[PDB]
This record gives structure tokens, sequence and C-alpha cells, in this order.
């Protein structure tokens, strides 16, 4: 039992806990969200509601206005897009400062079952706090879309990499490696990616190496493992690939590891289907001794897969062997290829029918209520 | 503008602002009532409730079990009963200290249409900050009553005292001009009361007197006056102007605030209402007659003065005591004596003093019949129904 003088502290700290789902940013979240699914003719003719909608339109408009809206982002170019938005380069105008802002149509959102997947995402990006992993600064949303601005990375995405040159295995190395103290940083997160891949992997100024894309993370329990409910098609881990009726992240590596010095996948095949079950015969289905090794180490079934045991097993492979850096220290040294940039803006390292709307509803469908406490400010 | 920082200047600030209507605590009172009206199994079927509802369970339990409830007051006895629910002596059982508590059951309050009239009742109890207007420390809610607890007075009503003592012309003085200052008051808050009456006014611990119910309070307009096509007030005490409203002539100032306290003068001297009738209707007539419904006991024990006062508040709006200035009213002769002086009257002694065992002494307040049948419930929605909204932002807690 608490106290009073207690008791109200304790409150102020949930009304500033950003942590908690309830942070006084959330609860804004809800009276916006609850505006705009009332909104509407039809319902409005209700005492209550258009009662409510009288007393709140004011002050409701107000805050919209104050707090974060996606009008105060100048959209420099579009440098991405994802499946439920597209993700652009941006400069905030009245800080002068530039981000990454990546959208999300709530409608898609809704469409597709796909729903509640991105609350991990959230969280990891704006508390993980890692050189390894983006950094969410905030996070708001309108009727249409959520918004989240991070850390951009001038970089450019690992695939853009293996596009434009021959990868010895040296930079293989390096990138790989990386690639491993990141994914050991999720999972001390308690957190499995799901999906490691080329497409993910981003750069920043210095040519080192950060996690971009966290919608697939699922927390994992107790004992380390997951039940599961896909993710891509080229990478996938079979092991995982039947629990739908850890390690994994490991395989997706060794495939990774393949395609960048092979120049395709492990198990590629024009037809789809193809790949998935060349995937389930690994077995069956210019390069080092130890490249080979390893890869093959990574690619087996999932328990006798290299890093079964220890992550540290795995730094401790004979491919990772050099005389240029140590695990450590290895954020610190000489990427292996550093980006020149012309300016704070320079989309040099990205390459170069629409999207709809909710129907107005006849009853309350409240579209809003999966988004309320999506709202976030770093300060 | 300009910019991202003033707009932080007012946001950090809507959340400050007490008189805000979405200060946090009006943001949580607005979750915590969306969480009620949707917890129910026929709306739980919608994926975006259902998901919200399964976000905010454990959450949301949190703050309803922080958070002042019910559970957190000691039920001493009850010593009242108004419309929507009874009001209760209590002490806080972490803080040991003593307030009186008002019920009121969000049902009642929805099946009238008597809804939305709390809200002037609790600006002022919080903010009057005037030893005439008895004070609000917090107002908290759950799903089935609006709670507000509030300075107790042991005191008790005017009523029972009126019914224990002969009241002599000179007590009759002191509690009428406490009852002139403390209109004023409410008056200068840009407000009137509509509806004056002995069952409103209580005393403090030293005999002296406030206002202790305000739901009838309506705030007035630049010229001094309001318009009300369905007006409010207590059959006996009511003004005839107030009466004789509708859809149509229903506007009025506040001089009808002083007719209502004429009627309280008479009422204390007689031992009866100026214009009582054992059918209501006739009351109300009898008021419409004034005129020549005024009347007194040919029992000379009156003085020249109390009849004038009187006769003076009652009378049509437009000659009525009290039309020009509230000064004007002061100045009246049976407002003369050597005892006190306006500007003192709230330090002086007290006409009776209340002799308490205990800081919880329920003396001066006669027994009352408990539960009598009426808490009742809303009906589990079949759609979205919102019966918590009008009651979002009832929540305060005092500095
Ligand atoms: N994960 C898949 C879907 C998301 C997509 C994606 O999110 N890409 C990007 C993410 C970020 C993150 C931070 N900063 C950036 O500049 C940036 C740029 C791009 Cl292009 C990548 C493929
Ligand atoms: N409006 C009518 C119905 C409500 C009734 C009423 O509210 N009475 C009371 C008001 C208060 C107020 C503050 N403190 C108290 O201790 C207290 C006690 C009672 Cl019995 C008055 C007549």
């Amino acid at each position: 039992h608490m106290s009073f003088e207690t008791r109200f502290e304790k409150m102020d700290n949930l009304l500033r806990d950003p942590k908690s789902e309830v942070n006084s940013d959330c609860l804004l979240d809800g009276l916006d969200a609850l505006v705009y699914d009332l909104d509407f003719p039809a319902l409005r003719k209700n005492k209550n509601i258009d009662n409510f909608l009288s007393r709140y339109k004011d002050t409701i408009n107000k805050i919209r206005d104050l707090r974060m809206k996606a009008e105060d982002y100048e959209v420099v170019k579009v440098i991405g897009r994802g499946a439920f938005g597209e993700v652009q380069l941006v400069r905030h105008k009245s800080t002068r400062k530039v981000y990454a802002m990546k959208l999300l149509s709530k409608f898609e959102m809704i469409k597709r079952s796909d729903s509640a997947f991105f609350w991990e995402e959230r969280d990891i990006m704006a508390f993980a706090n890692s050189p390894w992993v983006v950094q969410l600064f905030y996070a708001f949303q309108d009727d249409r879309y959520l918004y989240m601005v991070m850390e951009y990375m001038p970089g450019g995405d690992l695939v853009n990499l293996m596009s434009n040159y021959d990868v010895p295995e040296k930079w293989a190395r390096f990138y790989t490696a990386e690639v491993v103290l990141a994914l050991d940083a999720i999972h001390s997160m308690g957190f499995i990616h799901r999906d490691v891949k080329p497409d993910n992997m981003l750069l920043d100024k210095s040519g080192h190496l950060k996690l971009a894309d966290f919608g697939t993370c699922m927390k994992m329990n107790k004992e380390g493992m997951v039940r599961c409910d896909v993710g891509t098609p080229d990478y996938i881990s079979p092991e995982v690939l039947k629990s739908q009726g850890r390690e994994c992240d490991w395989w997706s590596v060794g495939v990774f590891l393949y395609e960048m010095l092979v120049g395709d996948t492990p198990f590629y095949a024009d037809s789809l289907v193809g790949t998935y079950s060349k995937i389930m015969n690994h077995k069956n289905s210019d390069i080092s001794k130890e490249a080979k090794n390893l890869i093959c180490a990574f690619l087996t079934d999932r328990e006798v897969r290299l890093g079964r045991n220890g992550v540290e097993e795995i730094k401790r492979h004979l491919f990772f062997k050099n005389d240029q850096w140590a695990w450590e220290t290895l954020r610190d040294t000489v990427a292996p290829v550093v980006p020149d940039l012309s300016s704070d803006i320079d989309t040099s390292n990205f390459d170069d029918g629409e999207e709809e709307t909710f129907p107005i509803p006849k009853a309350f469908v409240g579209n809003q209520l999966p988004f309320v406490g999506f709202t976030y400010y770093s300060n």
C-alpha cells in the first residue's frame, strides 16, 4: 500500500515515463483519435457525441496545430519505399536539422490484418541507444499516416554497395562481423529480427553499419525461443518454416555472406517456390577455405548450425582472423568504404498506382484506435 | 511560431492550466472513459476496439488503481441527500483528514436530461477561494458516480437552525447580512444563484455562513443578465420572473436572488413561507399575486424595518430592492446596529456557535433514510453509446 504524497509522485512518473503506454503524449493521442473517429455526420447525430465534438472542436484543433505535424518537414527527396509507405529524406523547417522520415499508411496497415507490428520497431529504434541500431527521434501521426523521424544514414544500403563493387574477402569479413555485433545487440534486448538481409543494412557517414528496419522483430521469451506465426524469400530459415503449424537469424547471416562473395542467392531460382524448396534441401542444394566453411556452418539445420551455442562461438571462427581489427574495437576502425558526401543531404547512395483512404463510416468503427500511443518526442 | 519553441510555450501550458478543459487529469479522464464505454462483448468484436482494450488493459488498470477512488474514503455517516446522490461525511483513510463527499449518479444524471450542470458548481467551489463559498479539494469519478470532496461544515444548514430556535431580529439581521455578502461574492464571480434557500446555507465550526450547493448557478452575460427558457429554483423561494419562464421570455438578471432572500427573511421571522399553500400550484400563483398575497399574523413582535425590507425585496423586479446596487441594500435601515459593520462581520462572534464533541460530530444533521431504491445502472450497450463522455474532465486535484 502506497500513500498519498506518494501515489501522486508515482503518477507524475507515468505522466512522464515515456515507456508508459499512458505517457502524457499517449493520452493526447487518445483524445485526438477519438475526435477523428467521431466527427462524422451520421454519428454526430448523437447527443453525447455532438456535444463532445462541439466542446473539443476549438481545443483539439489548437492541439493538432501545435504538436508535430508533417507540415513541419520539407521533403528533399524520396529515398526508399516500404510495404505501407515511402521513406523520404527531410529537413526540419524550424530547426534546419536533417532526418529520414518513414511513412506508414494507416489504411493499408488496416486493410492487411498486418496491424500492431510497429510497436516493437518504435520501442527499439527509440531506446536501443546503440551504435548498431538506427535512432528514432520523433514519432507522430495524423488521420492518414504514422511518421517515424530518424537518424539519416548517408551511407546507403548494402544492396547498392554489393551492386557497385567487386567485394573482396576483406570487406566481406568486415560487414559480416559488424552485422554480427549488431544482431547480438538486438538479441541482448531480448528480440529476434527474423528478417536479416542487405536491404535492411545501412551505413553512417563513416561507412559503418546499423540496422534500419525492425518491423519483423519479435520478443523472445525466457527460454530464448519463440512460438511463431514469414519474412523474405532468398534468405529465410527452414527451422522456423515448420513451427507455423533465434539461430534462425544466423542462418539469414550465412545466406547474406554467400550473396556477397557470390553475386547471387545461395538458393536463387527463377520461380520463387523454387527458391523455397531449394532452401528446404539445403543439404544438397576465388573463394577461401574459411569463407566456404563458415557459410556451410551457418547454412545447416537448426540443431547443428553455427551459433547454436554462443555468439562468442561465432566470433572465434577461423574466417574471423585478421591483423586489422579486434571485436570490441571494430566500431572505431576504418570502414572498408567511406561515403564521399557533397553536403548534409547527398542522396547519392540511393538510386533514383498510388494510395486511397478509409470509407466514411455509418457507425463507430474506431479506425484510429490501433494507433493511440504512437506519439513520441525525444526532446 | 516562431517557432517550434513557442509551440511548446503553449503546449506545456495547456497541461499545467487547471482551468484548461485539457489539464493532464482531463486527458487521463478521456482514456479512462473510453476504456469504460468500450469494454463490452458486442463491441469487442471489432478488431480496432479489441486490439485497443488489449493494449491498455494492464496500463489502464494501473491508473484506476493509483488515482483517487472511493475506496480511499471511510464513510462515517450519511448527512444529506440531493437529487442525484447522497452527501456523506468521510475521513480519508491514508491522510485521516475529514471532508464532506457529495455523490452524483451518472445514470440518474443522464436519465433526466439534467446533465452538464455540475461544471459551474465545480469551477466555483474549486476556485472561489472565498470565506463565503464552500471549498472543493478533490473531484473524481468512476463508472458510476462523480465525486466532490469538500470543506465539511459541522455547523449544519439553516433549516435545522430555524427549526430549533425562536430566532430574534438580531440573529435574523446577522444571517441575512452574511447571505448578502456571500451572494454579492458570487455575483462578482459573474454568476447568478437562482436557488437561494436555507437548505443551501451551511455553517462552519465558528457558526458563520457559506453557500453549499451551486447546481443552480448560471454565468451572466456582459449586461448582467441571463436567458433561460426552462428555469430553475425552489417551489417557495422562487422569484416570479424566473418563474414565468418558457420558450419565450425566460431572461432575467441578478435581483431575482434578492427576491429569494426576502423570502428567506420572512421565513425566518414568521416560521412559514411568505406564500405557503398546501397545494403547490397554490404557492405558485400566490407568488404571482405577491402584490396582494403578502401578509403577517397580527403579532406586533415584528419591526417596522423587518416588514419594510421584506416588502422591498418582495416586489416586482423593476422596483425591487437591490435593482440598483448591492450597496443600496447594505444601507437599508434594518441593517443598522452597534454590534457589527459590513467589512468585519465575518470576523465577529456568530449568533450561534456549534459545540462539537470531535472533528466528526454529526449532531447538527438529523437522521435520514438510506437506500430508497435510487441506485440504478446503465444497460449494457449493443453499440457504442458513449455514456461517460459527458463527464470527461471532471477530475481535479488540489494544489
Ligand atoms: N526494411 C525494408 C522496408 C524498409 C526499407 C527502409 O526502411 N529503408 C530505409 C530506412 C532508413 C532508416 C533510417 N534512415 C534512413 O535514411 C533510411 C533509409 C531507407 Cl531507404 C528497407 C527495406
Ligand atoms: N442543494 C440541496 C440538496 C443538496 C443539499 C446539500 O448538498 N447539503 C449539504 C451540502 C454540503 C456542502 C459542503 N459541505 C457539507 O458538509 C455539506 C453538507 C450537506 Cl448536508 C443542500 C440542499
